[PDB]
């Protein structure tokens, strides 16, 4: 089966899914390979081809450093690239239902990974289940990460910043020009993403050049106002310079620095990325979105606060234990291979790791607000508190504050709190409902009865998949047939949200109220 696109013909492949068929187009190029003279620049439009492009395998993943903290462990290694790294990585995938749809809603996935890592080819991003089950079209794209995707010399078009975001945007563009040929409705496009993918989605809501490239948006465990999601022009330029020094590329002509960085091998840029921040951490967003005056015209907190964003519906949510995963990537006394009971002094040391440039008073105030124990003697008190600190600060309270503020400008918003721990989760139990482990439910992996998910999990994924698809098609994430709890609109006053679990889906109000008044109202002053 061959589809004629604006740039040439592309050949796909047939997939058997649940006694049905899905047509997959894996690895369609959507931009000139950003190579040589093109490294660090915005993505350039693709010159047509005459032949038939074979889009039958995932393309190259973009260059990136790899998580090597747990070699051989599926809990970490399932997130690492599963295709060759290359700078030639600006490709996208398309899953379409078979038989070919007539006017199908399109779902576009944007992966996370702190803007330093990630790839669309991961097993948990397989769109074939959504296409089969809900008859939507699923699109995902690779986008540049790290310095190669977000190196910033603001104003300088040789390295303007936000290239990876313009990569995402050129892909949304491609869907607008082409998806009708695949049976998709370019007027019914829902972006969805997780973590840095969700922050990306929220920034497309703010960027005028994306306003007309999509309809609705879903934000899973991420938003641009998260403290890790936007690099300051101060940090960015200090980081660009440190990368220059580290590679022998320091110059006075800012443009000649870039020319110098353009001759370095991709691996020399990767090696030196970690050290551009003196507070070196494997959790460091070394190179991320900036206020570039192109993609972002202003500081996004101002745009959010003053209503300068796309007026549409959003679906936003978080997981119960967003913070735990990060505790084994540097916090003292923590291990995935034991229950990580930590002392007060280990907790205090963990705050220093996660809040590096923060005053002593700032850290004491975190301790004060998170160590008023319901029981003094519980040995896991400090271990649980540090997880909640990292998750509330980095994910939950920014997503809640994003939703309140977005909804105050009159748009329907829906907030969820995912609290199911996957029965297959390879990480230990004290880690709970981890960051990233709703994704397989969203993509319908538990719908495949053959892979050891329980029956309760099949049903939960089935409902979630239905709610996501109804949100994308109809702006309203209900499951209307199986006497399901109705999902209320999130309002700035009521703050109602829906819990997602295998047992009882219920309606609650004002998630982490006390914790988020601390993080959102007080802590930004310290
Ligand atoms: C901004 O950058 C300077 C320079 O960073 C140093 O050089 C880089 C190539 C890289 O290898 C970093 O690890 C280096 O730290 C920072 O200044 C350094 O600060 C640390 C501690 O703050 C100090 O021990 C070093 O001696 C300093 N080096 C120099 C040359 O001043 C600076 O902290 C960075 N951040 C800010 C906010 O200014
Ligand atoms: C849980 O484990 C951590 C990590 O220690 C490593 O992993 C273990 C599973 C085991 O293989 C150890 O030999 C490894 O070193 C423990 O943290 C260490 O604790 C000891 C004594 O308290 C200390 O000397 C080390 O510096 C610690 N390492 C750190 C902080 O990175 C922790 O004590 C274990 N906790 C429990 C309750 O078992
Ligand atoms: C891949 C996925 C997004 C689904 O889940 C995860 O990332 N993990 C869950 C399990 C551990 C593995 C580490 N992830 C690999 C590299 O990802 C990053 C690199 C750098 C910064 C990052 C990230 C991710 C977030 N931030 C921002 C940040 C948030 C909070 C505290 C400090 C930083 C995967
Ligand atoms: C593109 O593919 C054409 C047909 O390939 C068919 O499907 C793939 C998956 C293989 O199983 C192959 O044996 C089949 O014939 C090729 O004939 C054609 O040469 C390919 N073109 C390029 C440029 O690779
Ligand atoms: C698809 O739906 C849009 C409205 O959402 C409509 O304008 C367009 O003509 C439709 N295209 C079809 C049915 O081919
Ligand atoms: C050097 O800097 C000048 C401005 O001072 C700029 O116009 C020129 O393009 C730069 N040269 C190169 C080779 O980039
Ligand atoms: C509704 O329940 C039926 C069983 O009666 C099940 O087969 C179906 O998948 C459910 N639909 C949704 C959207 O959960």
């Amino acid at each position: 089966i061959i589809i004629a696109t604006k740039n040439g013909k592309v050949r796909g492949m047939q997939l058997t899914v649940f006694g049905g068929t899905v047509t997959a187009f894996l690895g369609i190029p959507y931009a000139q390979p950003p190579l040589g003279r093109l490294r660090f620049k915005k993505p350039q439009s693709l010159t047509k081809w005459s032949d038939i492009w074979n889009a039958t395998k995932y393309a190259n993943s973009c260059c990136q450093n790899i998580d090597q903290s747990f070699p051989g462990f599926h809990g970490s290694e399932m997130w690492n690239p599963n295709t060759d790294l290359s700078e030639d990585c600006l490709y996208l995938n398309v899953w379409i239902p078979a038989p070919k749809p007539k006017n199908a809603t399109v779902l576009i996935w944007i992966y996370g990974g702190g803007f330093q890592t990630g790839t669309s080819s991961l097993h948990v991003y397989d769109g074939k289940f959504l296409a089969r089950v809900e008859r939507v079209i699923v699109v995902s794209m690779n986008y540049r990460v790290g310095a190669l995707g977000f190196l910033a010399l603001p104003g300088n078009p040789e390295a303007p910043g936000n290239m990876g975001l313009f990569d995402q945007q050129l892909a949304l563009q491609w869907v607008q020009k082409n998806i009708a040929a695949f049976g998709g409705n370019p007027k019914s496009v829902t972006l969805f993403g997780e973590s840095a993918g969700a922050a990306s989605v929220s920034l497309h809501l703010l960027s005028p050049g994306s306003h007309s490239l999509f309809t609705r948006a879903i934000l899973q465990s991420g938003s641009f106002n998260a403290p890790w999601a936007v690099t300051s022009l101060y940090e960015a330029r200090n980081r660009t310079l440190n990368l220059a020094k580290l590679t022998g590329c320091s110059r006075e002509n800012e443009t000649e620095i870039i020319k110098c960085l353009r001759n370095k091998d991709p691996q020399e840029i990767l090696l030196n990325e970690a050290f551009v921040v003196p507070y070196g951490t494997p959790l460091s967003v070394n190179f991320g979105p900036t206020v570039d005056g192109d993609f972002l015209t202003d500081m996004p907190d101002i745009l959010l606060e003053l209503g300068q964003f796309k007026k549409t519906q959003i679906l936003v949510g978080v997981n119960k234990d967003e913070g735990t995963a990060f505790l084994v990537y540097g916090a003292p006394g923590f291990s995935k291979d034991n229950n990580s009971i930590i002392t007060r002094k280990e907790f205090q040391e963990g705050l220093k790791i996660f809040f590096p440039g923060v005053s002593e008073f700032g850290k004491e105030s975190i301790l004060f607000h998170y160590t008023d124990w319901v029981d003094d003697q519980r040995p896991e008190n400090y271990r649980e508190a540090l997880g909640d600190v990292v998750g509330d600060y980095n994910f939950i309270c920014p997503a809640l504050e994003f939703t309140k503020k977005f909804s105050e400008w009159g748009n329907n918003a829906f907030f969820y709190y995912f609290e199911h721990r996957s029965s297959k989760l390879p990480w230990p139990e004290w880690m709970g409902v981890m960051h990233g482990y709703e994704i397989e439910f969203v993509f319908g992996l538990p719908l495949e009865r053959r892979d050891q998910y329980t029956k309760a999990e099949e049903i939960l994924s089935r409902s979630i998949v239905k709610r996501w698809a109804n949100f994308a098609k109809y702006g309203n994430p209900q499951e209307t047939q199986n006497q399901s709890t109705s999902w209320p609109v999130f309002k700035s006053t009521e703050q109602k949200y829906l819990t997602l679990n295998t047992e009882s889906t219920r309606i609650m109000t004002k998630l982490r109220a006390q914790q988020c008044r601390f993080w959102t109202s007080f802590f930004p002053k310290v």
